[PDB]
């Protein structure tokens, strides 16, 4: 009717004076970038609609411990790097392990480093950093890691909040400037409230069972809500294998959401593709598919191209 040109209107102009995504209808179709950071899974991929982690961006991956939300962060890394991209790691928590970044794929030798004094100069640094303009990629880990210098030299309370929102000020002309995406990694947030409304993708991050091989544990089932998010529409979801030693099961995702998007076919404990058969069970598709890289990129090719992402 008239209405649905007076909307248009209306979406336009906020469009207009706020961003590209400051209005959408849920059941959008995403606005796909040139490049993005792909995060390990597609079906994490999928969620954030645009196929990955958007450039020039605040990140926020928060979580429990040891909820997979760094393994995230390092898929991110690793996919930047392996675009021939350099990547930063700000270090407040000094639990980095490089054995299990380099088995998901990080080239941790490049991998650029600091163990900050405080919040203010890990904060500084990682501007120092964006504006070269050399970074694809920059990890803060963590926000509640942050600690102001005051309290470090025994000088009042609520300062970190203040100190985030004044970094974020600053920082965020920088990384859209630079195509620098800035993942801040946070617990369950001293200054997560600025946090949270600089930040264009917000992703919580939980474990939701133990993976078994017989009796030990093999790694964990993942779930990732994309609870923001400024680029494609929000509140998707996604789920995947990290598996112990070894992260995001790749190979697992590409089955998982091949079965969703009819792909993969899966005539009871019999997962097919395309005449095919892959395996029994998920273990063995999954183990077919990492011996078999020639099909697990078709299968991936094949659910980019049905989704448009």
């Amino acid at each position: 009717p008239d209405r649905e040109k007076a909307l248009e209107l209306a979406v336009a102009q906020i469009e207009k004076s706020y961003g590209k995504g400051s209005v959408m209808r849920l059941g959008d179709e995403a606005r796909q970038p040139i490049s993005v950071i792909p995060t390990g899974s597609i079906a994490l991929d999928v969620a954030l609609g645009i196929g990955g982690l958007p450039r020039g961006r605040v990140i926020e991956i928060y979580g429990p411990e040891s909820s997979g939300k760094t393994t995230v962060a390092l898929h991110a890394v690793a996919n930047a790097q392996a675009a021939g991209g350099v990547a930063a790691f700000i270090d407040a928590e000094h639990a980095l392990d490089p054995d299990y970044a380099k088995k998901l794929g990080v080239d941790t030798d490049s991998l650029l480093v600091s163990q900050p004094d405080t919040g203010e100069q890990a904060l500084e640094i990682a501007d120092m950093l964006i504006r070269s303009g050399a970074l694809d990629i920059v990890v803060i880990d963590s926000v509640a890691a942050l600690v102001p210098r005051a309290e470090l030299e025994g000088e009042h309370v609520g300062l970190q909040a203040r100190l985030m929102s004044q970094a974020l000020r600053k920082m965020t002309g920088a990384l859209n400037n630079s195509g620098t995406t800035a993942i801040f990694i946070n617990q369950l947030t001293t200054g997560g409230k600025a946090l949270k409304f600089y930040a264009s993708v917000r992703m919580d991050v939980r474990r939701v069972e133990t993976l078994k091989d017989g009796t030990n544990a093999v790694g964990n089932r993942t779930r990732v809500k994309v609870v923001k998010n400024k680029c494609s529409p929000p509140f998707k979801q996604a789920e995947f294998d990290i598996l112990y030693g070894k992260g995001i099961s790749r190979e697992g995702s590409l089955i998982d959401m091949g079965v969703d998007q009819g792909l993969i076919r899966k005539s009871g404990a019999w997962f097919t593709y395309e005449g095919e058969q892959l395996g029994q069970g998920k273990e063995n598709a999954r183990n077919f598919l990492v011996e078999n890289a020639d099909v697990a990129d078709e299968i991936e090719k094949k659910i980019k191209e049905k989704l448009g992402i």
